[PDB]
């Protein structure tokens, strides 16, 4: 494989730097697997990533907003034909209700087609066996046999990857991305929700809209389908730098993709200015998020800014602030104000889920509905009075009836956990609970 | 002029009838201006006609709702570019309420291009010199020079009936019917009325659907733009039987139309069943209204709905019910109950507006604002009850701050008319007084 | 009637100027009668003027064509639904053609409502009776009764006026305007012509463009309907003066309008730089023609070019070449060359009409077509020379199938003119050769 | 797995029957590949498999075209991102050319997304090996280590083609699907063509229409982008049974689908009456095609047709044609005539390729592209002279400047070929030979 230009000075450099949070496995049989890798299909392509940093450059200036989710982790198990549907469905009836409430373009974003690599895990599990660490790297038993490191699961991830991605485009392109589909089962969740009496007033306002839509004869081109983007947490060394390729934009100008995904994000571990997946993304002309929590200080996060956007453009990074529901009003706004001083429109991402996991004094780990709200709530508080723009939301959800958050309007408490529990990592949001969800973040993006 | 083919026996038939309230003036004067009128451009076209009875079919199957309105005598005087503006321009923005509020196409009809005639007036007046009856026969002053009755009157409102349709047909397509405008231009009202914190509820949900159209990234083909059709009582005689045109439909099939308007309504005084008007209109292809007071009875409105529309076609008949505030919710149900059996689908249209005509003790006539509300009011508790569709209404009303009617948001008592009283006829609605309206009619539309 | 601003400065000094060919009649009288017309609605809309500025200014820079043309005077006798519609049909079906040909917009312009006023009779007729002038004038009866100058007739030429636009308006808006429709009737053409054989050639091969069209899918927005623009000589001092509006555009910015055509252009005789018209001109903000015969040195061009463009709007000016098959292609080049130096974008149309109008030796005037496609075959050939744009083309045509022009593929000669002659001035082009003309000016276009 | 409902009995009966061209390999182990690859990802989903059912409906009735084709094997090693784009770039490059001269809407299907199981080749090698049966059963290398019969490869198979549908999905939607893209590519054939002399009068042609159409300022809704279905030859009896899926249509109406692709169809040698695929394709709700030799009677294409499309719905068969230059004619018009008069509306389809496959006197196998054409030439021929529609081709082709095919403007001889010769299985068009044969089918449909 020859050298790209001046990118493979700069390219050896980002190899070199150390990575948190990698599986060690064979590494003959590793670099097989990426040189596999390095001449399949990409799951997307550089004109759709473009379209993606055009649109974030909206949600930067305040024209726009950022709707990410989905899966914690992917199982190839879970990845299948109703799972995906039931996911991509919620997503969008999500997206229709804060599309109203925002009174702006909702951009969606998901966590599908690679969310496999997971870190969250400590480095050694009780037994003396390794624990999981993702599909992409082992398996879920709890088996010696199967919790063994493999090279080959990077392929089977690609296999699952470029499978959920067809299906996606497939799916919205076939019309259950069609807004008239998408309210009439928006309907059938406040007519059968508890809760359902608070959220009816928006409910039949979004009813009206439509109608009026209908009303004004307005052709249906843009009304029977959607564009859902696609994301992951750019882990894995191995499997981020074989889907590197090198697109030429419009002029011949020359340009350095990473196709795994649309947008790659980086994580609370493997977050070193001097570490690899920094300088990755830096190189990688994706559009980027960045985890950030509690011990963030203003003075890092403009270190961050200056090298993940050294050409202040909109929208080339999204900062996801993942806090807690009392340490978010406190922490935020001293980073903000230094970033927008600084001469940076980052889109100002709220991530209510990896803030408030707790143990839930039941075996399981679970976060609290009420607690998840707040921190969103916060989270406006502080763009509300500082006069910023709240960019988007990343939360964390399944289409399943499942029950691994507690409280809600179905009213999960402790007792309710072990009837359905299906989750490999954190604990997602109930159908209802991603719906009800939507609906509240509605209600704050008015006022 | 040669003969049709049958419409001829039926023609002769016609013109034979009594016409009432006719003009007295020289026969063979009169007779030259109709030969003149027969020849002249039309003011409109068959094509928009047959348009317009496909569309008002769909108002009298439920799918879509009519509004009807203007002045109540256009006048030469009046007749010019800043003030038929504003008439277009209430119209408009009554109709963008109306739509939203009944969730369906509303259709704008207009009083203009040719409503002069007149027939309120008892057949003489005072200081016995004749009465004002329109300036298609007579002028305003009073005077027996001007209110003699002048048959080149009817060549002066035709060239006065092309001018206005003429503008409102440039208005339309050069952006006075843009959506976005008309609502910028409500906003200014709710915001500058004194009862318009009973109506922001609306004006922000209006304001809101429009938000989400744009969110919707829907493409404005339909949006700078509308279609305002055009009516007026075919009052006299000459004038409307020289505007007879003859057009052929799609494979070669023969009608006949009066284009001196697209629709054309029947009064309450030239209403005979063997009377020139109501023989004159079931020859005519056009969609046809008809006035009906307190003293219709079932019997004779199965009799009417028998005549003008002989072959069921839906929406044909408009039926206009000015009843007054008290006699509305009596009369009107029974009517319905036996037209509706008789296997006819007519537009149900209120005019709240000639059945609560009172002298105001003060020299001029009046309508009080809480009194056409609640003949509207009623209509709709008739339609409710009785589970048929509240076609539209057909006020009167005119753009300019007229002081005509009393009570409203502006408080209009007794003392308040002679400061500004520009009607040559009926009083007027207030263009607050109108918007005022839509916005009630609106909130009956919906429960 | 009080003052714009600055204008009544400049108005007062464009009265004090001569105007050639002006009636002569009573002053009181014709003062009353534009005192009328200053209140009167007017025929156009300032926003469609901008328009029009707009879509002129892209003709000016090559990426559009200009058709104009029609009657060379309307009579109020042939103001008539049938021939409008005549003239409005070959005004569209030669659009489509030369659309297809220059592969550009081509923007409709047509001589009707408002062209009336006639200079180019001599100033007195044969039998000491004044010669006809214009039905805005006097009427053609070869009486003194009727050639007798008469005021009223120009409220009699806008009430025939805003007759014809709207009616245009009207049957353009109803799909008289269709373009799959337009081409069904080219079809008619090309099959039933004599010299079809050479133009079905273009008739198939825009008949492809057309399936083409259907067969990607495209949806019919922009396909049922077109835009007729309006225009006339600007004639007659009273008439043009009355109709002069005060408009305010985007961000209260006022200008000033005659709103009796949406273009008005200046004549051969008319053209004194310090007479009524070219400051009259240069003072409304339409934008303007100007007609150019071989007279015409290059350094008046360009003097011209500076009064009427004195901002270097492109599209503002009109040059009308009429000179001509000889000597257009010698006179032309220079006043080219000087006028795009000088820094002017103006539209470069070819009149090959008032050029080449001969007796026929057989008392009435005629045209040779063979010698008016010759003056825009060397239009071509200069601008293909020179590497500049042909603007437009301003012929002289109907709707009606009468013999006024010698050749075409009719085969029409001296003999064949007495039996249909219909023009009450300068001979047009049949219905047939109307659209001859077209497709012979769509493969200069090509070439 | 639980049972469908009456399909069942139907299932259970189709596994019965033998199947030609099945591979030999352990069965416990490709039954466990089966029941991993019951719950995938689809390749397609219903309603897109709909979609294509009534756009197949309008070739069957006259109104649309059918282009078909792509690689003869794919290949994993050729499975990239480039050749993918390429095969696409030309199959649409193509039909652009076919869309303007059909004048209909062409629909775009494929040889992609499983077109990896290969019959052709005689049951053993030469050297005692198996021979190449398809990257879905064995690998290309000639050694009894590669050529072994491996259940595995079903899974990659799989695996690749949700990468290529992922690809072709992503490409169309990004814009390589650009009408204005794929002419001005079609320009630069013609251009550097040598026989694009003879091309370049629908090359122009095809301009002006383009050209025509942004002057009609007609809105790029439908232009962007494309749609192109996928196909592959359902041969391998596992793969097919694991890919059933079972969707419910509209009002709850359920049926059964083979989702590895769009459109399936049968080959030549397994084609019985009473063997699996007939009656495997009789029981899917897919559209279906069916290869036909000269061996064909009439009388069994009425028993096929009879079988396969039981409730005569036009376009749920084609008929594939595929006979040899010479014999095309002869054996084809008893055919069509037959099955015509048994009131199917099937589609008629050319496949020129799998016809006219002779051994080069060079170790290659080749086909003449002169000869390809006659007969397809034929093809249009028969259905000219019967008065039916040639509703398509199924050519193969690559979008790589191989040499494979003798003739074309290239002027491809028998030394030419092993200069570069990249096909797993029979020789495909050039990417230069591809759009010329587009070209002369286009000449052909106006014809
Ligand atoms: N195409 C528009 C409208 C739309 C269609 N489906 C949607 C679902 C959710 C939100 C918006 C939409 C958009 O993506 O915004
Ligand atoms: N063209 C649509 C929408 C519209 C445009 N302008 C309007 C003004 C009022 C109501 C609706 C409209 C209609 O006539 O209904
Ligand atoms: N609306 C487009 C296309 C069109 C419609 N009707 C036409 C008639 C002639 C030429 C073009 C057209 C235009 O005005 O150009
Ligand atoms: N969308 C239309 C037009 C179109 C777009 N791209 C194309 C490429 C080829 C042929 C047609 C098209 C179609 O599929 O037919
Ligand atoms: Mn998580
Ligand atoms: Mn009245
Ligand atoms: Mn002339
Ligand atoms: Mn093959």
């Amino acid at each position: 494989p020859p050298l790209p230009e001046g990118m493979q000075q700069q390219f050896e450099d980002t190899i070199s730097r150390d990575a948190k949070q990698q599986p060690t496995w064979d590494r003959a049989q590793a670099e097989n697997v990426r040189k596999i890798l390095e001449s399949v299909p990409p799951i997307v392509v550089a004109p759709e990533v473009l379209e993606l940093k055009q649109k974030l450059a909206d949600v930067a200036n305040g024209k726009a907003f950022l709707l990410q989710g989905g899966d914690c982790a992917e199982t190839f198990e879970s990845n299948t034909e109703p799972h995906i549907r039931a996911n991509v469905k919620t997503l969008l009836q999500m997206a229709v209700v804060l599309t109203y409430g925002a009174s702006t373009p909702v951009i969606k974003m998901a966590r599908i087609a690679g969310q496999y690599a997971k870190p969250r895990s400590s480095d050694l599990d009780g037994n003396g066996l390794p624990n999981y660490r993702g599909d992409i790297v082992n398996g879920v038993e709890a088996t010696p046999e199967a919790r063994r490191h493999d090279p080959a699961r990077m392929i089977r991830a690609y296999a699952n990857a470029s499978a959920a991605m067809n299906l996606v485009r497939a799916l919205t392109s076939s019309g259950t991305a069609d807004l008239y589909r998408l309210s009439e089962w928006n309907r059938e969740f406040v007519a059968n929700s508890p809760a359902g009496a608070r959220y009816e007033a928006l409910a039949r306002e979004i009813d009206s809209g439509l109608r009026f839509m209908e009303a004004c004869g307005v052709s249906d081109e843009s009304l029977r389908a959607a564009d859902i983007y696609c994301s992951h947490e750019a882990l894995l060394v191995d499997y981020e730098r074989s889907m590197l390729r090198l697109a030429t934009d419009e002029e011949g100008n020359e340009e350095l993709y990473d196709l795994s995904a649309h947008q790659l994000w980086i994580g609370e571990r493997t977050r070193g200015m001097d570490d690899f997946h920094v300088n990755f993304a830096s190189m990688i002309s994706n559009p980027i998020g960045i985890k950030i929590g509690p011990g963030i200080t203003p003075e890092e996060a403009v270190a961050y800014a200056d090298k993940l956007d050294p050409n202040f453009e909109p929208g080339r990074l999204t900062i996801v602030a993942r806090m807690g529901h009392d340490k978010v009003r406190s922490v935020l706004p001293g980073v903000i104000q230094a970033v927008e001083a600084s001469g940076h429109k980052v889109i100002w991402q709220s991530d209510p889920m990896h803030g408030n996991t707790f143990t839930a004094s039941n075996g399981y780990k679970t976060r609290h509905f009420d607690k998840v709200i707040d921190e969103v709530q916060g989270f406006f508080e502080v763009h509300r009075a500082l006069g910023t723009h709240p960019g988007g939301i990343h939360i964390e959800f399944t289409g399943e009836d499942v029950t691994e958050c507690l409280g809600g309007a179905e009213d999960i408490t402790d007792v309710d956990l072990p009837g359905r529990y299906e989750s490999a990592c954190d604990p997602r949001l109930n159908t209802q609970q991603s719906l009800e969800l939507a609906f509240l973040v509605a209600e704050m993006l008015r006022n």
